[PDB]
């Protein structure tokens, strides 16, 4: 199958709520080594993000049930393989997206909007398997999603004006990231308080009819702000 | 592995709403080739179902965006090599559950419940094969979806209450099959209402442990009938 047979076999499967093969199809698609149009960007991060949300969910009622059967039947041992197959194939998903990220479509973004797009989706994978990581490998898939995420926010401050709601959105995360899983919340509100006061400063330039893209987000910032100033 | 351990691998996919994973371990307790329990009867069914509804419901979205207008031959053919995608698999899942009620199912079935329900399992699925089927297949697996049902329906009458839900579904089940895939309102109409007016005779035959069951099947053969007769 050539682009146009996959790009529309893609949205077949969308409609038939297939998610596992809309993937395949949008790998294969990326695999070409073309810069993705926003249409085929956007299939291919629905894709996964159905694809992976799924064994997520799995993974997550299993663990449920796991932890209040009584420890030494054999339901104990049943849910510990289950989970274990289920960890697997997340791992597996996760991987094969952050292959195709690594390989053609962060390399290949020539424009910061498209690289900034993928970089946050980098990290948002590997924070995908921190969630079933154990042991030093944990620590690691932390600090992978950080690196990510901060090569992300340095492109959105080199590249767009801060009051650009991609900018914007990605200090919101990650300022969130600071304070949620590094537990950091002096660099949190930090940058947070940054982004809210650089966007501030250029208030005066938006346009009257469209300035909610913007302070929508500027109000979330300052929200958390708050919020983690009164802790 | 042990019967045991497939089961609880069962029930566990289901909660995670792994129905493939579901199926396989039910089919693996079943070509153990001993008779199922009620609950493993039903776990059997509930995962095929899930199944081959999933396929089913896939086939008719495709066959839905296949209908409108198409002007470039490429989409047009890769919507109809979609569907033919589906209904292999389709086919493939059904003749799966075909082959263990032929295999082990039906025949080692020693008591009339357990029988009929298989039967009508049998109709059911070469219901579905017949849905995607073409040619003389199309004629062949709706003539064997009526005489499983058939078959089905005379022992439920010799060896079951009429409000039982197993004759009950079996009676919604042919009843649909003889409107929809048979195009036999007059057939369709009679096998409902003789049902319904079967069991609405025999309310004593009601339990507590069945009841809210009965009276869902009750209802919607009642239902079919009010439309079917507008």
């Amino acid at each position: 199958m050539d682009k146009s047979e996959l790009v529309q076999k893609a949205k077949l499967a969308e409609q038939a709520e297939r998610y596992d093969d809309m993937a395949a199809a949008m790998k294969a698609v990326t695999e070409q080594g073309h810069e993705l149009s926003n249409e085929e960007r956007n299939l291919l991060s629905v894709a996964y993000k159905n694809v992976v949300g799924a064994r997520r969910s799995s993974w997550r009622v299993i663990s449920s049930i796991e932890q209040k059967t009584e420890r030494n039947e054999k339901k104990q041992q049943m849910g510990k393989e289950y989970r274990e197959k289920i960890e697997a194939e997340l791992q597996d998903i996760c991987n094969d997206v952050l292959e195709l990220l690594d390989k053609y479509l962060i390399p290949n973004a020539t424009q910061p909007e498209s690289k900034v797009f993928y970089l946050k989706m980098k990290g948002d994978y590997f924070r995908y398997l921190s969630e079933v990581a154990s042991g030093d490998n944990k620590q690691t898939t932390v600090s992978n999603s950080q690196q990510a995420y901060q090569e992300a926010f340095e492109i959105s401050k080199k590249e767009m004006q801060p009051t650009h709601p991609i900018r914007l959105g990605l200090a919101l995360n990650f300022s969130v990231f600071y304070y949620e899983i590094l537990n950091s919340p002096e660099k949190a509100c930090s940058l947070a308080k940054t982004a809210f006061d650089e966007a501030i400063a250029e208030l005066d330039t938006l346009n009257e009819e469209s300035y909610k893209d913007s302070t929508l987000i500027m109000q979330l910032l300052r929200d958390n702000l708050t919020l983690w100033t009164s802790e």
